[PDB]
RNA sequence: GGCGUAUGUGAUCUUUCGUGUGGGUCACCACUGCGCC
RNA sequence: GGCGUAUGUGAUCUUUCGUGUGGGUCACCACUGCGCC
């Protein structure tokens, strides 16, 4: 179904009118968010990435000379105090570009790759909001990569190659490629874009990669690879992304030193596997449409007893999951066990353990995944090991399915 | 020494002038920053927080509810849209309580327990910024309490004790208490303000904890215990903070069910441990200067080669111990062992891993403290079970210390 | 936007009941769905 | 704010050297410290 239902539904969260387009984070949705966090973080271990976090607001001057405010101040929020006026943040490149400056950068500090769970705001249009996809206040999952150009490369594919291996983990089938050609507004000369833009195509037919020209897109600032992901009315959004920058790093004047001893002005990879963590957690709600993977599931596990003999039994086990990290809660409220079985199931638990008399001498736990299939009471460490094994490994597919 | 400089020297972050008490946080303070998060999180799972996320910010209008308008609206910094105009959030308090007024709440959802590493912001008077400590833009790790209030007292103490069982595992020594009163411009009934203001030093004295009233302090919206610890020159900072409000949870009209099936405002408690993010980090930088415990070291291990040839040993080792999940990094340059100890202790690295020919064939490491104190090469699972040990128990000793 | 409802939400009496909501009373519309203006 | 330096930063030749910076050349002031206006 509809993210924004199964959202109210799961109270993944909630918006007001007061705050437009800002979501509400309620905790179960944070959950998910967070989740997702720590799985980029792990997945840019390998490639080795900083992790940063920059300004919430800089002085206007300085998007005044990245480009920002000549071609983009219609979508900026600003405020001031007695000192200066400042943008708060739509993109965090600029950012990313004062901490490279911090000193005297060699090329053997390239590539440099810095990612940042960067919180982004966007006068969007009141018109074109729409719950977690489209939305005025959010966090990019990005990084910038400063790079010599034959670095340009290898950085580009290792992005790409990322994308996917990433979209891999939640079982992604439509993934359509777009190649967005200098704007209208840019701000590098034509020859600059040719390289640019000619660049980007070259990689993704070089990974066979189809693809189609967006023509007219792309950042103000250099040619844009889209991968849009659909959701349920097979409406196309933009997800990840990779731009090539050939202005910016020069326009805040950055450089490095080459074996030549020499001032080299670095190229600048933008990057954002997920897209934007409201977006992609919107996209992810639409696919599984409540049925978030046990790793994802804001609860994984409801444990509950049948009449308030067990009860204690019960509260037993919650917790010998709740160290063995596993988000899990007791039901042991006074109702049928049917219903509670019924509550839960359409709140998506990944999984639910009935715990009545004959498994408190057992030392079992009766076993049942959301989607009904009874799993049959089983030893208890035995759950553990294997909720684990699935949380673990963030595998779609629960035990024995 | 002062954190400002042990800062600029373990590139902990940097500051820009035209981002005015903004951090500009470098991967390696990010680090720490980040590292404190998972602390707060760990501690407040005990207590069962739950951790939402709030909007950057709000209508204007909200804040001439709650009272901010009328009394911090100096403080407060704004933007908006051809929709309205909102405020930056200098706290999360608000916010919250939108999140608390989704549904009907009744009085067995208390006491309800919102926590959230809310980012706030306020237009601090360009004279009072003072490196982490006093800043325009920081990352409070507060929470807000909904109660009945009988739950007040257990409430209360619940914090406090969580102030001081937190503070312990940095072993701070000076932790004074004071015991800000009505303020000049608050929002509730002097009759509101007594009761308030009783309930907290009561709580106080209660446990013992010797306090002075901070006469003419204390939120606008309530009486205020002040946690504060002092720095390099022994100068007072207010870290944590117990609030107790009245107005408030009104003001925005929140309330739940009695067992008298009727409405029933609720108490709400404000409270953040370590206070600011950045502040805190501040003092644990001011106090440990530059001597972070493992734990929280950017850096916890290096391992260096002596000569062109174990380098790939190194190489070797540095993995094994990426694996165990340590942060360490290798020194494989081109330079005199002497001279890679020295850098790195004046860096701070917890451990320095010394590989030479010898400890090649030996599988063995010479290990040493940045003290100093030379630990004698031993068994390499040996250091990584020891290094997690110290890591996982967050210990402020070394090992052999 | 307003009003009213309920297989909605909450309180509550009864029920103690083995797997998609047991029965009743009261409250309210904040959530969800349905009506009316 | 500006200028100049170096036990500062970077490049580089030499050095391969066992635990708080080996020797030289060049570059620059972005970091750190010191001077001058
Ligand atoms: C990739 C970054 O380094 C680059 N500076 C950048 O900002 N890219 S972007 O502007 O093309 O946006 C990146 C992604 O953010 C997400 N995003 C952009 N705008 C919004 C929005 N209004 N609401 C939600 N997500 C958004 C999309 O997934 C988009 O692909
Ligand atoms: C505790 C919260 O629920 C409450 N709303 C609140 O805002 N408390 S506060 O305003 O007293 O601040 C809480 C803590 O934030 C930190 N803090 C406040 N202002 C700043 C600032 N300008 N810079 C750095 N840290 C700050 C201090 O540690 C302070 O104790
Ligand atoms: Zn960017
Ligand atoms: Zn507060």
């Amino acid at each position: 179904r509809d993210h924004r239902k199964i959202g109210k539904q799961l109270d993944l969260y909630h918006m007001q009118e007061e705050a437009p387009g800002m979501v509400f984070w309620h905790n179960d949705g944070w959950t998910i968010f967070r989740e997702l966090e720590v799985f980029v973080r792990s997945k840019l271990k390998e490639y080795q990435y900083q992790e940063v976090k920059g300004p919430f607001m800089m002085d206007r001057v300085l998007w005044e000379k990245t480009g920002h405010w000549d071609n983009y101040k219609d979508a900026m929020f600003t405020t001031s105090s007695e000192n200066r006026e400042y943008c708060i943040k739509p993109m965090n490149c600029p950012g990313h570009v004062q901490i490279f400056n911090q000193g005297l950068k060699s090329y053997r500090d390239l590539p440099l790759r810095m990612a940042e769970f960067g919180s982004c705001h966007r006068n969007e249009p009141s018109g074109s909001l729409h719950g977690l996809m489209r939305v005025r206040g959010f966090t990019q999952d990005d990084a910038h990569i400063f790079c010599t150009e034959e670095q340009i490369r290898d950085e580009v594919n290792g992005c790409i190659r990322l994308v996917y291996d990433m979209y891999s983990t939640f079982g992604f089938e439509k993934i359509v490629v777009k190649l967005s050609t200098r704007p209208e507004k840019r701000i590098g000369s034509d020859e600059m874009w040719d390289r640019a833009e000619a660049d980007l195509a070259v990689a993704l037919e070089e990974n066979n990669i189809p693809f189609e020209y967006q023509l007219g897109e792309g950042a103000f600032y250099g040619p844009k690879i889209e991968f849009t992901l659909y959701d349920c009315l097979d409406r196309a959004w933009q997800c990840g992304t990779v731009q090539l920058d050939f202005s910016l790093p020069s326009r805040l004047s950055a450089s490095y030193v080459g074996e030549d001893n020499e001032r080299k002005v670095p190229v600048m990879i933008h990057r954002a596997i997920l897209g934007s963590m409201e977006r992609f957690i919107g996209i992810l709600t639409e696919e599984f449409a409540g049925f978030f993977p046990t790793w994802l599931a804001p609860v994984q596990v409801v444990i509950m007893n049948i009449t308030d003999s067990q009860s204690e039994y019960v509260n037993e086990l919650t917790q010998k999951l709740s160290n063995a990290g596993i988000r899990v809660k007791a039901d042991l409220r006074n109702e049928k066990i049917g219903f509670k079985i019924r509550e839960h199931t359409l709140r998506r638990v990944p999984y639910m353990l009935v715990c009545g008399d004959k498994e408190v001498e057992s030392g079992k736990v009766a076993v049942r995944t959301r989607r009904g299939k009874d799993l049959g009471s089983m030893d208890v460490n035995e759950v553990i090991e294997k909720l684990q094994q699935e949380i673990r490994s963030r595998s779609l597919k629960q035990l024995e399915e």
